[PDB]
């Protein structure tokens, strides 16, 4: 039987749970099913990676390129302005999520388009990432290592840059076979320089779309009817729309920011909310009981 009261990881003051008995019931199903029934579906930026370090704000996969030596200060002025105009839209409380779709497409298309202009070679991404300020959450080695140990599917679903994401996890030693990455991947020309992005755009609000267009992946995993979902945005809640059959799903949300504005919405939509939390210990503690 599961008791969150007896799990020291859940006593941390960053842990917000609206419905503890409901959560206990889900973790209880997760445990019952064990390895055989489990898969992970996860956002990357600010979920697997840190939102902040030494009083310092950590980069997203996009920020890694924005900030690198291969991009002018003049490109960074444009990128900044874009963020100011379009982030105001993203967080606008009066607009419906649906009304924001076209704005998001515009933002990612404009900002990717400035990066394409800077001329990013594939061969250089290794060093760009090594020199970057990127940080994985405390407990990542344990997170990925228990998962690979038990062959648990991990579907990282990211509106970031997939090439950047992969380099981060590769340099961290956690890009194991069990880890599938769906993201905005770069498209390279003859010389291995960036010319555009592959496929259809994944942004913060349309993960339902990509989730359904990954049938390929989810139907092979019919038997994995227990899901752990991790996100930091409301849009990450749609990341499991493509799952065959769902028996138990636990939704864990990182609330990193805008805490007073978003806490109620987060507590109502995610099962567990992790306020200003830079580790993976609550999910690791659930993996430990389960695996
Ligand atoms: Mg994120």
């Amino acid at each position: 039987a599961v008791h969150l009261k007896m799990m020291p990881e859940f006593q941390k003051s960053s842990v917000r749970i609206k419905n503890p008995t409901r959560v206990e019931e889900i973790i209880c199903g997760l445990i019952k099913g064990g390895a055989a029934k489990l898969q992970i579906i996860t956002d990357f930026d600010m979920t697997l990676s840190r939102f902040s370090y030494n009083g310092k704000r950590c980069p997203t996969c996009h920020n890694i390129i924005d900030n690198c030596k291969l991009v002018t200060d003049e490109c960074r002025r444009k990128l900044l302005q874009l963020k100011e105009q379009y982030y105001a839209i993203e967080v606008d409380p009066v607009l419906t999520v649906e009304e924001k779709f076209p704005y998001m497409v515009e933002w990612y298309t404009k900002s990717h388009g400035l990066l394409i202009e800077q001329g990013i070679p594939k061969a250089k991404l290794k060093e760009i990432v090594a020199d970057s300020d990127v940080m994985l959450k405390e407990g990542y080695e344990n997170f990925f290592g228990k998962l690979q140990q038990h062959g648990i599917p991990v579907f990282i679903f990211s509106a970031g840059i997939g090439d950047v994401l992969e380099e981060v996890i590769r340099q961290a030693g956690v890009y194991h076979s069990n880890v599938k990455v769906v993201s905005n991947f770069m498209d390279f020309d003859e010389n291995g320089v960036l010319k555009g992005f592959k496929g259809e755009l994944i942004h913060v609000f349309n993960k339902h779309d990509g989730a359904l267009k990954n049938t390929d992946y989810f139907s092979q995993l019919k038997d994995n009817s227990n899901i752990i979902l991790l996100g930091d945005s409301q849009g990450d809640l749609r990341m499991a729309d493509g799952v065959a059959n769902v028996e138990h799903i636990l939704k864990i949300g990182y609330l990193n920011d805008r805490v007073d504005e978003l806490l109620e919405k987060y507590m109502d939509s995610y099962d567990i909310v992790l306020v200003k939390e830079e580790s993976l210990e609550v999910v690791n503690s659930i993996l430990q009981k389960t695996l």
